[PDB]
């Protein structure tokens, strides 16, 4: 029993440890957000193959409890062919905990511009100041589609957090102001670096610009699109919601959205089944080919992964709490606790 440890608003990526967890689940009272609505019915997520993973690290040897308080974990879901093989929570989350995602959202949003070609509403080789004439007059006008899903736009982009000057630091602060088209206007304003679809520039605003892209195309709220073509269709067991810009704002394609351990990883089963929901196939066909053309998985910083091995049919969903946003030694042992799991389902 203890009063909430939420942080302001501009201190999202520089928290005390206690405090990341309780505002990691409390995103809705810390910024604007949207709901993402589940449905009536509910997928499924049978138990499946219980296993108790063990790996090694050095010279010892770690079990799950190990893997957990090491590395700070709230929570861990194993599906293998769509059963839980294994689901633990932590950090004082259980089963009705809505966690936000960082970087993982990237994936999400960019499997919702794969839903939004398969229905017409976007075409990869369009233009995206078509979509977003106020992109008119920037670098960005000519662009296709395709290249702002590639990160191949290229256009300047600085990343980096510590520069205050960074391109990443203005669209927080744009985030921080709320007011609606600021990343935009960012956006807007960045020069030309490289030809368009020759260099790869991982840029957040670019990852923001596919929740721009599909409000456009769709005409919707993003949280509603996502809800129509996924949350509601297959059927999350929660509703989720999305970190915006601004109040009743946009959706931040890149960061914000929060969603139980089981609605993450009916997701990842969703993307694992080609995105067919019933027979509809709401994804194109080798979309998922395709968005992962050389296993794949999203990663988030201070340790969010959603792992997905087709070949195996598992679907892994990892929420951690790491004190930086990236470290080395937790890599290596989330890499080396899901490889056991997977060894382990075999």
């Amino acid at each position: 029993v203890e009063n909430p440890r939420i942080g302001r608003a501009a201190d999202l990526y520089e928290l005390i440890p206690e405090y990341q967890p309780d505002t990691y689940r409390n995103m809705d009272k810390v910024y604007p957000t949207r709901v993402i609505h589940k449905g009536t019915k509910v997928r499924p997520l049978p138990a499946g193959v219980a296993i108790a993973p063990r790996y090694r690290i050095g010279g010892e040897e770690y079990g799950v409890d190990d893997f957990m308080r090491r590395n700070r974990v709230g929570g861990v879901l194993v599906l293998k062919d769509g059963k839980v093989a294994l689901e633990r929570y932590g950090l004082g989350n259980d089963e009705r905990t809505r966690w936000t995602s960082f970087s993982v959202v990237k994936s999400i949003s960019s499997t919702l511009v794969g839903a939004a070609v398969q229905q017409g509403l976007l075409a990869l080789d369009q233009p995206v100041d078509k979509y977003l004439p106020s992109l008119a007059g920037s670098a960005y006008q000519g662009v296709t589609v395709e290249q702002v899903l590639q990160m191949s736009s290229g256009v300047r982009w600085n990343e980096t957090y510590r520069d205050p000057k960074s391109d990443r630091r203005q669209m927080f602060d744009a985030q921080l102001a709320e007011r609606p088209g600021g990343i935009l206007r960012l956006l807007a304003s960045l020069p030309r670096q490289y030809p368009s679809g020759t260099h790869f520039t991982y840029s957040t605003g670019e990852s923001h610009l596919q929740s721009e892209l599909l409000h456009a195309a769709t005409r919707i709220p993003v949280s509603d699109y996502l809800s129509e073509r996924i949350w509601a269709r297959m059927g999350m067991e929660s509703d989720g919601f999305w970190q915006l810009e601004s109040p009743a704002g946009q959706e931040i394609g890149s960061s914000g959205l929060s969603a139980t351990l089981r609605d993450y990883g009916r997701f990842g089963q969703f993307v694992l089944e080609d995105g067919v929901i019933d027979g509809e196939r709401i994804l194109p066909e080798g979309w998922v080919d395709r968005a992962s053309r050389v296993a794949f998985e999203a990663q988030g910083i201070f340790g969010q992964y959603l792992y997905i091995n087709r070949k195996e049919k598992i679907v892994a969903v990892v929420w951690s709490a790491w004190p930086k946003p990236e470290m080395d030694d937790r890599e290596e042992e989330t890499y080396a606790f899901l490889g056991a799991a997977v060894k382990a389902l075999r």
